[PDB]
């Protein structure tokens, strides 16, 4: 069975609270639960672990090694400075996309730095929760090839 | 009235499956058009599609779309880079689009990493191969189904 | 011998006056280029134009204009900010040209202040809607007048 | 009627004094005699004002406040320099069209910067003296339209 | 009764314990005291919380909605790096103050940039602790139009 | 030379303006308001208070040179000029009277050149963006500051 | 099998000779394209040539080149400042080139030190006029003939 | 208050990870193997040795601020945070504590952003490249600086 | 008889007031009258104004037109700042030299950027007062020739 | 009979010595020899040196003029650095062409800096060591034309 | 046995000579000696060249090829802008380590540029001579393997 | 050690071509020609002045360490090597000497690559644009500093 780890970063857990009539009413635990069912029915073990904390995020990274065949990860505002994550990443070597529910390219221009999206498989943005479906439907492609 | 896509293609596409395919991989762009064709029948959607070399020519196509398109899918390839006009025929038509590359492009040359279409596109899929195309037409199909 | 002058719209101007025009405006290149016609008439010189979104269309014409055109007007529009080929045009050509764009190009977003235009036109008129182009073309027949 | 102000920023006054068998006869005098001839022709009430000091351009933008209807300047330098006329046109609220006498982005790098292009309706540069007439035409198309 | 939250970043716990002779002698605790004396007479609950970890801020702003009138913060280094810090609060949208002891603009160039500055209120810098005193009064001024 | 301290509060380029663009939508409050305000809290506090506001940086400056040897602390909302006056700078530095910056909105809120001051790195601090209170503030913290 | 060598020149070349003669040079494109077809015989190669405005025909030109091209000689002329499509085709398609330009683009303006092509071909020659072309082609025919 | 020495060996994060990637190309020698040398070494010279690995950052800065009055010299591979944390660099300033800098890579021959450094500028020396050595060589430069 | 325009900008009215002890007690009036005795011996008339005025400045420069044969100018902050100061000087084309008293190069960055300097004849700067002396010894060797 | 001077920069001398089966065998010596030889058959006088010190190529410079009617120059590491080995050449208003051996735009980016470009006749790079052959062709048709 | 060589770049003739109750008394010459009694104990054979001029560094490099295990070079000023430099080390390919007797990180911002450091096994700075002593047993240490 | 000052006179590359390029539209004047104006000039000031004019990099730094105990002041005029000689800077900063930069050309109206330096920050001062004068100014500047 594949084992795929699904992390989100910083202030994800604030969403479907802000003005939600003009910004969404869709919650984390919401498409936590929608990729959860999404996972079983593929035959995919997916853990998961939405932090505030850097360290927390990398300990995960970190316990992931031997055990986990693909990191989706959402690192929201730490794609565009923690270089500590991206090592963790390198160290740990499991492949891993790039997921923003928003397009951050349309935003200010800092936010067009990243520490991750030149590692990443890959990097989905702008197309709101159904990037994580998408992204764990690449994941297990790609692990189905070989 | 079903919902009609304008897939478009930019420079060099065409070349796909050829540049060392034990290496690079086999799947050519007739191939990856054909299937998404097959994906948007069974969604129920009319899908156009066209690949060109000439900016120009993808222009014209966007130009052409007013009125009748609903969404467009663009792999901009090299244009993405250098295409203010292209750009602008986008903004002019005011027909919402999703930037696809097969590769990722922020894995290579620096220069690559600015794009005149990402700001104002709704979203990009990038570095996922022929299945981004096949993401990017169900994430069309998903926004157009809720409006 | 009449003066000739050679009027030249890029990419996109030719979706003037449709997008939103209770908004952006009603104008038309077409109405307006017939404007411009009659004026020169009036000035009694003879005014050629072309539109095209392909830069190569452009280039063509300025090359062509060798030997029979005694000043150029050009909108230019998103070339003006990417195209050294246009450039190489106009100074292969060696016929003055006055740049033209309908909008204040310094309003919007910082890459449009980049020309390679800008610097070996004679002057630009930016912002001031149609009427540019009726500016423009009087500076011209003005400057042509004295010499 | 219409009020326009006209506003000739520093070393204006010396048009047509430096080499003019190479940049010219015209003087400003001359430019804004022809303005006047022109303004009154459009039933234009035409108000101008040369200065080399950076205040006396910005008090009469204030002064303008409630009595006039549309600005030209010719900043000349201080276009490259000065927030504070930026601030005087953006505090009085009179929209106003940017003039040039020659062609400022054949001239030296520094001169592509303008503390007023972007907040102008328009910018008319390197057509001569005929700019002016220009300028005033669109103010007064402009005006007359709403 | 308005809630006002003031937050403290990295390494201001050691204020008053280097060099006080020359860098002074208040301390953090000496200064939320005195703020949290003055916001008593002003009708406002003052809650503070001073951490060195970015998380722990972090924690305390979205712990804010809701219940929360205004923040005063001292963000201390995180101002220069933290995206995560500007979009908690933006993602919270309780309008705040930045505060700085020191001119953060007569040192390293690097300093000069900030993650918030921009979407504070307004700021106050190189008043020493007074101008956590500003900020409080300017907070109240503002909330009670 | 009095026992009283005399503090100067200076204003540049466009301040004059303030209450009079879409007052609806950005205030009534006036110059003259504000600084027959600082003036009562100034008397309030046993202090002297000077004011200039100008349109020109050499009135500013001729101000400040003026100030040697009778001014304790200036207070100054330079406005347009902490983005571009090395000669206020250079007029601050001369005069060796310590000063306080003071802005009514918040600058970095606003385009990217705002960001820029040949003043702030040299001043005693900065407050922005906290309207007319600022004042109040900054004469506070001079008042404070001497009084030590 | 003799080698086969693609010969490509891009935009406003077609004006060379034209513009000031007697101070720019009498020397035409078509001149030198047909001086280069001898000195190709004689080497006994076979060269193929196209000069275009136009990118894409540029572009295809490349892409046609493919299995039957040992060697692209190009004057891009300004679209090695601006086109990240040309790079692409270069590369797509694994021929290698040498990248001439008759004058010394490095004595004019500062933006035409730039180029998407400089850094990917075999070698570059600047300045050198027309001989650059033959001197492209003799190094083009001594690297085939080690190989 | 004793007469001998104590160094703090500070490790940042990720540095857990030694010798678990590619063990066959980048070798298999372990940050608990070079920490416990380092163990040795400073009881040959001496002096106490105390250690922290941390992927927090705020756990750097908390030891850090409680070396105040007890650590003579502190050795910091920082790794990652060396180009991003200025609350460390605020952390170590705050402190006084004299510091080196260590990585086990050559740093400069990686991407262009692990060029800046935050602590680089204030450290008495740097040492990188050189391996587990450059712990070895640190604290040995330490000790010789202290027996000055 | 050559006539010679000494033009200083803003600020160098205080020289030789701020800490003297430590900047030096030579004041602008000193310096001026120095060079006025030095321009007598050889045979320049010598015509000066200080402003804290950019228009000022501007406006001797435009009245200098027909009648000065060289400018000597101290632009003090303005060489930094201004370009309508670059533009008079070159509408005027009357010949110039740039003087700092002290070395502007050995202070911020922002002072290594100049208006002036590339139109100048020539520049000194960090030399004091014997700059200005230099300056006009220049000048007048210029005009001999 | 036309003369021309041929200078190789610093580190010049190793050609051939570096893992030869991968960088190339050709020593400088014999480029040298062959252009001599070449140059020799075109009634050109041919003079060489190659030093690793910038000064021993500014006096080369320096000797030249009066008595040379042409430098061909690959200036190696130079041509990044030497703006004293630019001012040489100014100031001794010999045309030159520049040479390089591999394909400098290929490499590092501070690599694409030169201080020689800019002024040289014109540059060959990336073509080895028929580059030197093509430079000296070169050179003998202009003089030939004039 | 190994032969490593030690290369000393330009002014550092001068160490021990500037205000060295500031700056330190520990010269040049003393340091090569130490360093000498260093290399005999590890059964090194050290050989020294200390220039001002950058051609008989390159020189040195050159002549090191074929003879020479390892190189030890304080470039001193060169780091910084000498390209050629680079090219000879690259072009001999004898593994190198770069010191730095002072921290070139600590002063101005044109030092933290380098031609060498990318390419060298490692850095060593601001450890004053023992920096010499390390790079001396980092190479032996790598040599050994 | 007497009592008479010496200055130390040091001319960079190229210089050594000074009136061989086009001398009608250039000049006529040689570098022996300024320099033995200036030891007359020096003569006449009671001061010994030494020179000497170089091409390579290290004999200027050469001759500046040999000015360590006997020369007072030095004046160059650098030439290219301003632009790009850290070896240089640091010779000077070395010695301790006090020095003026001299250019013949003024160098602002160049490249824009000439307005860098590594010198005219830690020079007392500079004359760029003044031609040969420049040298005999600069020979003034340095006997009135010192004669203070």
């Amino acid at each position: 069975k594949f084992h795929i780890l699904l992390l989100n970063g910083p202030n994800l857990n604030l969403l479907g609270t802000r003005e939600p009539e003009k910004y969404g009413y869709t919650t984390l635990a919401e498409i936590v639960s929608q990729l959860e069912i999404q996972a079983q029915g593929m035959d995919v073990a997916l853990s998961h672990l939405q932090s505030n904390a850097e360290h927390a995020l990398i300990d995960s990274i970190h316990q992931a090694r031997g055990n986990t065949d693909f990191i989706l990860i959402n690192p929201a505002a730490f794609t565009h400075t923690s270089v500590a994550l991206r090592d963790a990443l390198l160290g740990v070597q499991i492949p891993f996309i790039e997921i923003h529910l928003s397009n951050v390219h349309a935003r200010e221009p800092f936010r067009h730095h990243s520490y991750l999206s030149d590692i990443a498989v890959g990097v989905i943005c702008g197309l709101g929760a159904d990037g994580y479906n998408f992204a764990l439907q690449a994941a297990v492609n790609r692990l189905s090839k070989s």
